[PDB]
């Protein structure tokens, strides 16, 4: 507890007797990415609470029939400022539904729609637990506890706590391949991701954030079951595949995906959790946390690459740019 | 519109009544998935008191929802019948005590011998829209939304499916020399993106796994059309192919959206655009609803213009049914 943001403990302070029967995780594009694990948490924890996700236009549009005075609606927007996740927030709040926006910026739109506000660190200096992840975390396992008195909440903050020591370690075993991967891929025109559970929205991300947004690099995050439903015919020795293989129970499914992919594809790039420290974490939450060290990990690989194709992650041709 | 039930569907319905179910899985592989989007969208829309889920069939057996038991309802799909994963999801859930109800084109299948309740679909160039696998699916939604619900729409979506066949008849008819000319555009094009949102997403989504990907080795991506603008429009300029369905739903702002946009940077663009159909004869309050299964219905034709141009068969796989994995 004294770990947690202190805007989002008063949130869960005035949560405790509510009554919440579903929740919406309400984003676009990265923000949205990031709360895919989140989803998957509530699916493997919550036994009275119904989750969806939905990127925030289609959330306002599709306006799901259950939203209303029992639901909460978690929004996040770095800026603060991303129209269509303001409007979210206004929408859900004028159905009843109890509200609370993340973003990098206090004073934005967002958060004046939003009836709770959570800020989140980011840059070189931020620590995990305080990131963006971190913070939709320490909201996502502090509702669980107080809601349903869901026992893994401590074990989620000192895991979160620990994991700055797992992202600095796995970084420095990654730097290598981390350039490796940059070389290999200097003139690649696409390039596919792969994950499953909780670590899909990792690959999601990587494929629409930084590979096309920020590199103009065609990408597609295979979902690992899916694979082999259509997409794997794809796949021959210059077809290049980050494949993400994480701790939770979807694994296997990872694993399936991996084994065929070495034996018909070539060019893969292998991001492994298992092969990162995860000793100082509760085996109750490392399959939760994975994502957040598989994804900080592959922002190094990011690094690499845009210095090595010379197209800056700041580069954009539309975004802030033309009027859309 | 009971009358024009499947047998089978109306017996699990009937059996439905006083059942007391607060959830629904959608639970299939690849392009069995995808044609459970526009129900899940159905659900979001239409259902007060069902907590509605979608995965593929591995992620929902490791994932395991804690929701699932007693008072679930599981909806499976299997063309075949013998998709393992599916096959194994739905002894899964029974397993929990769900309630199980697997559509299929094969009776005598393994998925079937699984399921509680079976309801086959007819396919091929005979099959009526209402008889597909997504009129059964239809069927058997709207049924359990009216059952468990009073839900009123089940008499408008029934007739709207029997008068959709007339709408694909007129709708392929309209779009022949779009497929072809699609088809010879798109003959020597590596990647083609696919676009939509809504009821929608699942039609682009399966054509770019199964049609693009899977039976003609095309790279691709389906563009959630929100998403767009937050990270994949970067992508597009002159030269970047892009096929972009607009339907009848309440998303259909963001298709249009996306269209305007892409008609401004982009140029290589194949649009479907539902309202271009004929659903005179569709009630309003389900339009919405019916129109990705014409859209749908018009991609395969383009698809089959394609395989054709490229000397490629739909049929043809390097792995599946030929290796191992």
């Amino acid at each position: 507890t004294a770990k947690v943001n202190r805007e989002v403990q008063a949130f869960l302070q005035d949560l405790k007797g509510k009554t919440i029967d579903h929740v919406f995780f309400v984003a676009c594009g990265g923000s949205s990415a990031i709360m895919y694990p989140s989803k998957y948490v509530f699916d493997r924890e919550s036994k009275s609470i119904n989750s969806d996700l939905y990127s925030a236009n289609e959330f306002i549009q599709r306006n799901p029939v259950q939203l209303g005075e029992k639901s909460l609606v978690i929004l996040c927007s770095h800026s603060g400022n991303t129209p269509e996740t303001v409007k979210a927030a206004a929408f859900a709040r004028g159905k009843g539904a109890l509200t609370i926006a993340m973003t990098f910026k206090p004073e934005s739109p967002l958060a004046q729609e939003a009836q709770y506000v959570a800020q989140y660190d980011w840059g070189d200096e931020a620590l995990a637990i305080n990131t963006n992840y971190g913070v939709l975390y320490q909201i996502v396992f502090g509702t669980l506890q107080v809601l349903e008195n869901n026992t893994k909440f401590e074990q989620a903050i000192e895991g979160l706590d620990q994991l700055q020591a797992v992202y600095e370690k796995a970084l420095k075993q990654e730097a290598d391949n981390a350039k490796q991967f940059a070389k290999a891929h200097e003139k690649e025109s696409i390039i596919y991701t792969m994950a499953s559970g909780a670590n899909y929205g990792v690959a999601y991300s990587y494929s629409i954030c930084i590979l096309m947004e920020m590199q103009w690099i065609h990408s597609h995050a295979i979902h690992a079951g899916e694979y082999f439903h259509g997409p794997f015919e794809i796949i021959d020795e210059s077809v290049p595949f980050i494949i993400l293989l994480g701790l939770d129970e979807t694994r296997p499914l990872e694993e399936r995906a991996l084994t065929f992919s070495k034996k018909y594809g070539k060019k893969l790039t292998v991001l492994d959790a298992a092969s990162y420290d995860f000793t100082a974490i509760d085996d109750s939450v490392k399959g939760y946390l994975a994502p957040l060290v598989l994804n900080r990990v592959l922002r190094s690989y990011a690094d690499e690459l845009a210095e090595e194709r010379n197209h800056p992650l700041s580069h954009r041709r539309y975004m802030w740019k033309v009027e859309y």
